[PDB]
């Protein structure tokens, strides 16, 4: 099909914005993630948000994404940097920055 499915839609820059993505239910935790074994390592985290399925029926086994914040760009940078291309759990986790998480046209807005 079309690669492309966020097509229209406005320019944010998201750099201090820890994304990560292959995360079980289980391992997708405020206090878990907050840990500093897990991601706290790094440094003190200011806001953590976990973003999973909200409605569950048991047809396929769809993946869930964090997001967590750290007072620290260059900290946060560097955590996603190494964070890449790392297995946890037999799952390799992938970290990135710049994605969004609101729709700048629900309001309505500008539309």
């Amino acid at each position: 099909g079309s690669s492309g499915s966020s097509g229209a839609s406005v320019r944010v820059v998201q750099k201090n914005l820890v994304f990560v993505v292959g995360l079980s239910q289980r391992l997708a935790d405020p206090e878990v993630l907050k840990r500093p074994e897990y991601f706290g390592k790094f440094g003190k985290i200011h806001k953590v948000v976990i973003n999973n399925s909200t409605s569950y029926a048991g047809s396929q086994g769809p993946s869930a994404s964090a997001y967590v914040t750290y007072i620290r760009s260059e900290d946060a940078l560097r955590a996603i940097q190494c964070v890449n291309n790392v297995v946890v759990d037999g799952r390799t986790l992938k970290a990135s920055l710049g994605t969004t998480k609101y729709c700048s046209y629900s309001g309505p807005s500008s539309g």
